[PDB]
């Protein structure tokens, strides 16, 4: 059985959680739970293959650094969502980039940028600025939400394929 190893990237407000337990066992919980080590192991079949997706939840925060590495080193597939309800989180992508390209000693890395809660009416970062800039890595943007729970599925057998790519 495959195992894979993935980290969830991002900060406070995103909702990475939420997005995990929806997946997991198909729930949407409303109340925001500071998460600071929680691991999550489904059984997925890809495209048929019946592999197990472990997926450890970050905490949003920059306290526990010196620990990121540890598991930054580890995981191959790192999900990266951004809520476009902050445009601070669309500029904190550049820390993140730095800070993987360094751990991952190469430019290229298996990594997924995708939009959380574009259902709000709050959409201070437009689809064109997100298009753009993953256009600019070469990077397919996904738009996902787990309030409306549109095209969530798709989002995560796609990404476990630039794995396997990545790989052969
Ligand atoms: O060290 C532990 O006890 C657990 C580590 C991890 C659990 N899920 C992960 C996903 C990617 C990288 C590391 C982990």
């Amino acid at each position: 059985m495959t195992e894979y190893k993935l980290v969830v990237v991002g900060a406070v407000g995103v909702g990475k959680s939420a997005l995990t337990i929806q997946l997991i066992q198909n729930h949407f919980v409303d109340e925001y739970d500071p998460t600071i080590e929680d691991s999550y192991r489904k059984q997925v079949v890809i495209d048929g293959e019946t592999c197990l997706l472990d997926i450890l939840d970050t905490a949003g925060q920059e306290e526990y650094s010196a620990m990121r590495d540890q598991y930054m080193r580890t995981g191959e597939g790192f999900l990266c969502v951004f809520a476009i309800n902050n445009t601070k989180s669309f500029e904190d992508i550049h820390h993140y980039r730095e800070q993987i390209k360094r751990v991952k000693d190469s430019e290229d890395v298996p990594m997924v940028l995708v939009g959380n809660k574009s259902d709000l009416p709050s959409r201070t970062v437009d689809t064109k600025q997100a298009q753009d800039l993953a256009r600019s890595y070469g990077i397919p943007f996904i738009e996902t939400s787990a309030k409306t729970r549109q095209g969530v599925d798709d989002a995560f057998y796609t990404l476990v394929r630039e794995i396997r790519k990545h790989k052969e």
